């Protein structure tokens, strides 16, 4: 496993540090420091949504967004968590890998 150790080393939890406007909301959400794994932003991002009632309540996999500092960073007034690929896209843009 000489090998294989080699390249595993350094990257077998593979945080992550938030560009800044992201930081905001993770901490907004309870987070602390600027370092953490993709599940954590994950869990500190639905959090964010429960906290800040961003969710329809009828229709509770959609999210009105557009009020937000996360609309800004999404660029979109909604999206369903159906459909999740802005928050692909804006996760790509905004996590910088250690
Ligand atoms: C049918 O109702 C649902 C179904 C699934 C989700 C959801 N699904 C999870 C999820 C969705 C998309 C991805 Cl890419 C990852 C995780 C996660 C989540 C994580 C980050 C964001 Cl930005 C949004 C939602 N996520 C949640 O955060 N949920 C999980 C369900 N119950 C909760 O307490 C919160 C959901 O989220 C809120 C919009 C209420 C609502």
């Amino acid at each position: 496993q000489d090998l294989e150790n080699l390249y595993f080393q350094g990257s077998q939890i593979n945080q992550v540090r938030p560009k800044l406007p992201l930081l905001k909301i993770l901490h907004a959400a309870g987070a602390q420091g600027e370092m953490f794994t993709v599940k954590e932003v994950m869990h500190y991002l639905g959090q964010y949504i429960m906290v800040k009632q961003l969710y329809d309540q009828q229709e509770q996999h959609m999210v009105y967004c557009g009020g937000d500092l996360l609309g800004e960073l999404l660029g979109r007034q909604s999206f369903s968590v159906k459909d999740p690929s802005p928050l692909y896209d804006m996760l790509r843009k905004n996590l910088v890998t250690l």
